[PDB]
């Protein structure tokens, strides 16, 4: 269709499937295996990307061009990599992925939204969609085209370090929150075929339903471990939200490090190809987790040739290597040259990768848009995060006896108030893991508003606000305070570092609450990724709020404390009486919660 030098795959007016087939038919084996290879930015250079025909790059958690990098620094990084990829013989653009899992959370100055457990507390799928919309914009601000989200794990044991990445122990809530997908990618057309990939264009991102399947069902919440459940339970609890993701056109699916009845997901042909591809009719691409193929073996990485065979034959399309690309490419080439992996499997993987890249517009807009840089941390997005944070809060207690005056909402005008606790003026702690660093961090790590700063911004000008991180009882009794707001809870964590069998918060936390509440009426704000042992905190406190990991906009917390809005959040998980009960989920025969799933007290706006 025209010029002498016309190449059909480069023609934007042609159907995606025609462009895929036209390009596939031109590729060498090295070109094909290169599309299946994703590498870390830390190992990428122009020559590596060209010479190995690389298909994708990622930033792992904390993998940034430099601390404090601007949106344009990110765009320039990504474009540098893309220029190299575009300079190959076929000029296939790379796709760049990142964990934008509560905002564009690796990036300094990005809006940090509540983590998923708090989002579940909102029961507001439209809010979550709008969060997906804002997050796409902040990701494209940085030149990145692909977010490894949503995590649609259904966490069945809060001892898991990734429980905060699950919207709920109730699959029905997780299913509802799959609205993140069309937020991130755009809404699918009216005609759309379930399982096809979809991204609207250059102002949206490819999404990733993860981690397939039963990541949230592992024994004792041990991360990456075995999920022991019959097929009926897998399909009833862990699978449903993947079908909603198909219906919404999720572009990619990432495989779980976990096993199902002792079979590594990364080696599970029956589920990856038999179920996801052949039964759900998924037509986007399937990506490994980080060194997920390595971890098929024990020790990990001890037979990488077998890891490559098993994973590729199972149906994986793209391998998050992410470092040892030369070994991956060599081994895979060897297996194909040997007949161990058929060209048909290679061609299927490449068809799927290309289908996503053409669908999303990546061949038409391979480079960043500098005009999008100002989306990063935009105030409209922060207002959205503030709404989400406030909606996420679950009021557990509001008065020690039935006859007491309710403590919340608090008055904005009082002579002197106390704000205390380890978590009252610590932005990193209120964001939790996957913020700036992989594991999160402590202190003022990005742009945001701490609880203390929020209180100062809310109160009447006549109200004196005193901060004391860990005051003793006498200090409180002597201070002439009207009330105190005390914030405590978990430190940031991610993945296996968060696995925790006792679920008690670090000290000083309880001791501070006890000292404060012992001297003045107190509202305790509990920052956590999950339910934690709470009876002692409750016994001490007049009011207690489960604020989860509310992100960068601490004013969401004070919006509800001071009565600008009423408390509306409801527990998305069971709150256990003790960890010896676990696992214990809504609907179990032996259900004895401290607070059941769906519990939450309310207030009315002042
Ligand atoms: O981020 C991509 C997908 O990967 C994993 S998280 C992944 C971190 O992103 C990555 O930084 C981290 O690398 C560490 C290795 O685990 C360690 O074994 C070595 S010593 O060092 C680096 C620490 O720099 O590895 C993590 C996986 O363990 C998630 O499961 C996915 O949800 C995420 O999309
Ligand atoms: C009361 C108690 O023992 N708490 C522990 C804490 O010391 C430890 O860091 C964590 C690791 O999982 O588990 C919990
Ligand atoms: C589960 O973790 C145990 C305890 O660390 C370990 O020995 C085992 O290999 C793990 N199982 C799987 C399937 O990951
Ligand atoms: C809050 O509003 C509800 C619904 O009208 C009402 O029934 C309740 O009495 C109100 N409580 C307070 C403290 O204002």
């Amino acid at each position: 269709h025209h010029a002498a030098d016309y190449v059909l795959y480069k023609d934007a007016t042609k159907p995606v499937e025609d462009r895929v087939a036209d390009l596939l038919g031109r590729m060498t084996l090295a070109e094909k295996i290169g599309q299946m290879t994703q590498i870390e930015r830390l190992v990428a250079t122009p020559d590596v990307l060209r010479d190995n025909f690389i298909g994708s790059l990622l930033s792992g958690g904390g993998s940034v061009p430099r601390k404090g990098a601007t949106a344009k620094e990110w765009q320039d990084m990504v474009d540098g990599f893309q220029k190299a990829c575009m300079s190959t013989r076929l000029g296939i653009p790379m796709i760049y992925g990142i964990d934008a899992v509560h905002g564009q959370n690796n990036v300094y100055g990005a809006t940090i939204f509540p983590h998923n457990v708090g989002l579940g507390a909102t029961r507001d799928p439209y809010l979550v969609k709008r969060i997906g919309e804002a997050t796409a914009l902040e990701v494209r601000a940085t030149g990145i085209q692909y977010a490894f989200a949503p995590c649609i794990a259904v966490c069945r044991d809060p001892r898991w370090g990734r429980c905060y990445e699950s919207y709920s122990e109730d699959r029905r809530i997780v299913q509802s929150m799959t609205e993140l997908i069309p937020g991130l990618q755009g809404d699918v057309p009216k005609d759309f075929t379930s399982g096809m990939p979809f991204v609207a264009g250059k102002n949206k991102v490819a999404a990733c339903a993860k981690h397939f399947v039963g990541d949230g069902g592992t024994v004792d919440g041990i991360n990456e471990n075995n999920t022991i459940i019959n097929r009926e339970g897998l399909m009833n609890i862990h699978m449903p939200a993947y079908k909603n993701a198909m219906d919404k056109g999720v572009s990619t699916v990432m495989i779980s490090y976990s096993s199902w009845n002792g079979v590594k997901m990364h080696a599970n042909q029956d589920l990856v190809t038999g179920y996801l591809k052949d039964t759900l009719k998924f037509k986007g691409f399937v990506i490994s987790d980080w060194e997920g193929i390595d971890r098929i073996t024990t020790p990990a990485g001890s037979d990488y040739s077998y890891s490559v065979k098993a994973s590729i034959l199972a149906g994986l399309d793209m391998i998050m290597v992410p470092n040892k690309y030369q070994q991956f490419i060599s081994i895979l080439t060897g297996h194909v040259n040997g007949g161990v992996i058929p060209m048909s499997r290679i061609d299927d993987a490449v068809t799927r990768i290309l289908r996503v890249k053409f669908t999303m517009g990546l061949f038409e807009n391979p480079y960043a848009d500098p005009a999008m840089a100002e989306q990063l941390g935009k105030q409209e997005h922060r207002d959205l995060a503030r709404e989400a944070a406030r909606k996420s809060l679950v009021l557990l207690k509001n008065g020690k006896t039935s006859t007491d005056a309710p403590l919340l909402p608090l008055p904005k005008k009082a002579p002197k108030i106390l704000v205390a606790g380890s978590h009252a003026d610590n932005l990193g702690y209120q964001c939790g893991g996957w913020t700036i660093e992989f594991q999160g961090d402590t202190g003022r790590t990005t742009v945001g508003t701490t609880i203390l700063e929020a209180v100062k911004a809310a109160v009447d000008p006549s109200t004196v606000v005193v901060f004391a991180e860990n005051p003793d009882a006498e200090f409180v009794k002597s201070g002439g305070f009207s009330y105190a707001i005390v914030a405590v809870g978990e430190h940031p964590y991610t993945e296996t570092k968060g696995d925790n069998l006792n679920l008690t918060i670090p000290e000083p936390g309880l001791s501070t609450v006890q000292a404060v509440c012992g001297g003045v009426r107190c509202a305790t704000v509990l920052i956590s990724g999950r339910p934690v042992v709470v009876q002692p905190l409750l016994a001490a406190s007049d009011a207690l709020v489960a604020a989860w990991l509310p992100g960068s906009e601490g004013q969401g917390v004070t919006d509800a404390l001071f009565g600008d809005f009423g408390f509306t959040g409801r527990l998305p998980r069971t709150w256990f009486k003790s960890v010896d009960q676990l696992p214990m989920n809504v609907g179990d025969a032996h259900y004895d919660p401290l607070f059941r799933l769906g519990y939450g007290l309310t207030t009315n706006a002042t």
